């Protein structure tokens, strides 16, 4: 239970407070979503694709205002908030172009073309979204959910209600029908009420493991399907034969993007003994050179963290790790001042029993662990209760492919930079959740896959 | 866990619940079995499927007899269940491997692919109505994907469960790859919460699905829930009446009514209502009921005594609410568990026969004023598994199919599950899909592999 | 469960009642809250007079009430009349003895500066079973009302005729609107009410499954509950027992209400020396009990209340015999339209068997032989339940020693177990928690409030 | 995880791994074997053990108070007072407790039926960090006297205190398993609640923890006592002794740097005296000394948890955004420690964060009441109901209002506190069940009717 309050993390100053939605408001959101769905499900998929293009255009028309809102409410460097808007608008256009074909009926092996599989919409999808990508997280799911013919009803993180209001205004400007996209500032009880309401067909959650478990349990009890995209503690494996400098550049970007607040950030660096010291020296130097400060200044790489309590939790994780024997090579301190800044941090000599190896470090703290050889590296990578994405750097192409097949995660990047992309599946295993987003997966997760069979006699 | 022959009322066997050591052994074996099985080739696994089909065929009569003995199904139907289950093994052996091929993506120059990786041990909770087919409908694709399968079967069919395990071991299914455990609800909970269980699959009642779904969700594990249905069977004025009646009777009465996707709610347009009703009642009255070892019998006893009590109460309530009893609606005297073939007419949407799943030989008939009213009636349900529509108008049938809130729509034919098409529903009928490539992919770790992203 | 009344003697439908809708649930809650708002301000004297008026109104409708109980759930008519008599007497007992229980308590704080006050809590939601449709309701409602609370009842779906009649009786007695009320809520309606701030606390009498489901909801809502659940009461007979009295008490204890009593004597644990003698006398007495139409006063046993429960009971008997129990009498459903099960005795019952580990809620006795008094105690305590217990022995000191070591909430020494307004009722382990009757049932639903002046 | 950090300095004290499966099993096994023996002891023997615990705690009094202050920031003067109160509780129950376990006569004729208070079994306890010793002993003392075992899961930021309490109770000769503790994580707590060796559960803590645990206990058919947060109203009417009301108000709000479930949190003051009360209260609060809690004269320490200071500041920020007037404080103190300024919010109306949520730190909320009827309505307009205070010269009115206040304790013209001699606990979201006096002793008894010769 958090507070419905926006505070600028760079200044510590209050932005706005918003009361939780009352009973009439929750009922109005549900009623409007259902009536919106009733009409939207009857449109042509090509009309829905056009609506996606219109949303993309409205977003681009308000791009700077949107980016400024993201930075103001949650501290993301403005260069990255702008890139978030660019990516989110590109996603609308990508699904408008490629999505409709993914909804074509499928032929079957039943003789004489008598049976097909149709992809029908389910209904209203309740979405519970976090603050780390206030726009991208929303559209990553909403774009294919809408294209499939569903309505989308959003509960956004209570620290980004300004962003949520703005998203709603932009989507309405684009001509999105009333109720097809909407949002409500529900508290926990309000979310439970909605999950249990027959107007909600299914639920999608992006956030913490605890949030995912709480909601997944309620959805299961109500016989409603979920997609849960939860935290990660992604391993980033570097073998002796890697292109060392490229590995370091990808490692630094992977860990420190969005001030480390990324579910699929590179969090556990597992480096083969031969190259470990060279990697560590270079990684530390690059991390120490990262600029941190006012996120309104385009050249700062690191902003403040979004939430004061979350900075306190991360500091405790660093404290615990040092107490357990980790070596602090850089940072490990809250920065004095009224903002919510935490120093770029590196912990080395991290072993599997330590906090920095076992928990998700959701901020600018890298953990470095030395592996005996590639087999040890793989074992260390899989020794985690999370399983979102992973990276492997090695010149041995055959070995990398073999390791990919044995990594217990939903995405593996070989000799490159991990990211989410419309063209490929996103999502993990174990406590990172289940279900997939993007490509045709995100589109079909919220379809009623319907067999239609004529003259079965 | 007691087995009682429903045809005679006599005890067959009692099997104690698995203890803590037995639960631990089942999980340990499943996990070690998976560790080896996940490393096998798809060709080796497809060969195992063929070996399973062969072993089933070699013990086909013994299997059928066991099914009938424990849960009452007419023997001809038990034999058909074995036949369909063995064919499923061969269908997946042939068509399954290609479903596991890596997928190209739109990323340029073949730099990214999607792979379908094994997930781990899948825990299955299965019911007694198709003790073999419900198990294999899921287990065949689950095993082909490289997972292990660990089954908790219905307590009244443990004899069937033992026999299934016996046959799969004979076929050479590695230890732990297929296994089963006679766990009580506490044991099921313990396994769902164990890290060695990767995901869960449930076929059963809404209450069971909700309880298990809640536990799986809390443990961050995905489910597929294939729960009850109250399938609408719509007959419009221009229907082929003789085929509609045949399909209606087969739809409602197969397996003595105990089918999740049975035709349960007959929604008939005014014009044809009386003619349909008269023919339906006559056909239902002509069905023969008795000893399920006697091949002339179309209907056996119901599987469970308490479920017959419950069904009878649903009939009594429907009658008290105003439904017209046209046939049956009585328990049959004797020590067996027989319930008369039953027809309720003048059923309105507020009634028990319309709102609840009637899991036994009881048809509900409701008159629709027009096609729009028929559609509204069909969709006025908390369930959404499958539906049937009979009309001579191809265009109208397709238009209505697009508006039916269920996972399967059969136009002018007999509904059924088939390996070639998706099976599963919406609303309280659950979520997720079985069969075709759907049942294979539900329990895969869909993994993006992208090289050189710079 | 279906919202349907069926006469278990005849198998025929009595009535069907639809579940309460949203408006009806809201009305029940609103009425209970407005009722409590006025009732909490009344004097204890005024409330005690209402209890007397309820007693009078019950007596005025005694035969109609008894007939309704028998009709809906099958209880022999003499036993239904006794349930009405006991319920009316409870009203008078609390009217006389209850008020003093609500007096403020002095404390050891010096100079009378602090007292403890027993204030009403609010609306108490009650979920009650079909086995004593009147007594289980009033057992709780009487003290709950006297304390200044409202009582809102969800009754078992097979006894809604009884529920309706109780409501008309309490209205005739002049019980204010909302102070006593009931609603035919389904499971989703009960959950809704538990989670509504107008419900202050919950009381449940019934099955372990129901108690666990409701207890979880009440805990989650931060609301206190009293759970009075099933039992598998041991009835211990030692070599030196007054055998005549033990057999009479054993038969009455097991077979009252056709065995459908939470605190029934269910597990007979008999010392090796007297086992055969007890068994012979008990089997002969059980065989002599008359079964049939419960409107016929001479019948000792009626049909069981629910068809599904007779089937479950038969399966428990079937499993017990499969496990090795010796069937000494009965063990069969009676042919016909009614829901009759023969009076049954299972012997050679060992701790691993169904008859020993599960609650047998019907006319089935289980007899287990104990090597000595120590083994008897161990067997008695080898159960997931712990409601009440009986010990028959002439050894005064040993009986008291055993009572102290029995894991149950009630122990009867050389007598017949029963609930009584003068003593606590309730158990431990899976039998639940909390206590009904005497001052316990009254204080369970009070806000115990310290009031302390001039603490400086 | 379990990490101790000194809130005055921000520096790490110790980390402690969570109990593993073998450790949890050992804790439950030892508690059960301990109970099996302890339930057979005489009450006189158990009473002597209580006296011995009091003696051992007084022998290590300064070490214990120092540990309390070091781990959670309480001013040392108050940590010492906590030790004094806890040891006094041991002696109080040793003296007055045994008689509470005497069998009760009943109205059944000829003395044939009595009520006995039997031990129930192992009681699982989940305790918070605000009174690391007192919260434990408040329940453990009567639970042990009743013949039960006590198995503790303490707050993860005070495991040093937990280890020290266990050493002291072992030095006193408390049998193995009769008192014990385990550093269990949430999964371990769930495991224990569902284990048959645990008979019942007691929780003192947050509303969220109470609800999570109460749900698990209810599902397991186990009784709870839940002593959760409060937002206690403190009503001051026009005819009050103003200076005494102000002193009691300041003490009630600011004790333990405001981290008390039964703190005075919502000041509801009649319009006639509102401004005078406000001026005096603000002056006294501003004069409180805040700083190093090792300095015997400081009145306020740092708050115990960094995340909780952040949450509290957000509650202040939201209240001000909603229209509350900041009269004092409302800022985190710069530095490495966890200090928050003594704060006063005025013009607080019932729709505001400061009125509707528990403010667990040094933040007073002042609301003006039109008259005594309005004051009572404001007091009762809360989801909480732990205790309350009323200041007025009208004794009859005070008594009338007490009867209508929806809380478990009412203090008239005085200072609220817990005390062994009276019941403690509340209603609504403050939980249910009562501690102390005979209430805390009987909550975890098997109340057993023993009836001879019933016909």
């Amino acid at each position: 239970a958090t507070q419905a309050l926006s505070v600028n993390p760079a200044t510590g100053q209050t932005l706005a407070a918003m009361p939780w939605a009352n009973a009439q408001e929750i009922e109005h959101a549900l009623s409007l979503a259902a009536s919106g769905f009733k009409k939207w499900k009857m449109t042509s998929v090509a009309q829905r694709a056009q609506t996606l293009r219109d949303i993309g255009q409205a977003l681009r028309a308000h791009a700077e205002e949107m980016a400024q809102c993201i930075t103001r409410e949650m501290g993301k460097p403005i260069k990255q908030a702008r890139a978030e808007v660019t990516k989110s608008a590109a996603l609308c256009d990508w699904y408008a172009e490629h999505g409709p074909a993914m909804l074509n009926p499928e032929p079957t092996l039943v003789e004489n073309q008598q049976a097909v599989i149709e992809y029908r919409p389910l209904g209203v999808i309740l979405a519970i979204m976090p603050w780390n990508f206030p726009l991208w997280q929303v559209l990553r799911g909403a774009v294919p959910i809408l294209l499939a013919g569903n309505s989308y009803l959003l509960k956004h993180a209570p620290n980004v209600t300004g962003c949520a209001q703005m998203i709603a205004r932009i989507l309405a400007e684009a001509g999105t029908p009333a109720g097809v996209y909407g949002w409500v500032n529900a508290n926990n009880e309000g979310v439970s009420q909605m999950i249990n309401d027959p107007r909600i067909a299914a639920v999608t959650v992006t956030g913490s493991v605890r949030a995912g478990a709480a909601i997944g349990a309620q959805a299961g009890a109500a016989l409603k399907k979920c997609v849960l995209e939860l935290g990660g503690s992604d391993p980033f494996i570097v073998l002796n034969d890697a292109d060392l400098e490229l590995a370091v550049k990808a490692a630094v970007a992977g860990r420190y993007q969005n001030t480390g607040q990324v579910c699929a950030a590179a969090k556990r660096f597992i480096v083969e003994e031969g190259i470990a010291q060279a990697f560590t020296d270079r990684f530390v130097a690059a991390a120490a050179a990262l600029k941190m400060g006012d996120p309104l200044v385009e050249e700062n790489d690191l902003g403040p963290m979004a939430r004061f309590d979350l900075r306190d939790e991360l500091h405790q994780q660093v404290q615990a790790s040092v107490a357990e024997g980790a070596r602090l090579l850089l940072g490990g301190e809250k920065i004095a001042g009224e903002g919510n800044y935490y120093a770029a941090t590196v912990l080395a000599d991290v072993t599997p029993d330590m906090t920095a190896f076992r928990q998700e470090l959701f901020g600018p703290v890298a953990a470095i662990t030395v592996a005996k050889d590639a087999a040890h590296a793989l074992a260390l990578a899989n020794d985690s209760e999370f399983g979102l994405s992973a990276t492997i750097f090695t010149a041995d192409d055959t070995l990398a492919a073999e390791m990919a097949a044995r990594l217990e995660c939903g995405g593996v990047f070989i000799n490159g930079y991990s990211a989410s992309d419309a063209r490929v599946a996103f999502g993990g295993v174990k406590k990172s959740g289940f279900g997939r987003e993007l490509s045709h997966f995100g589109l079909h997760e919220f379809c009623n896959v319907q067999t239609v069979w004529k003259n079965r006699v």
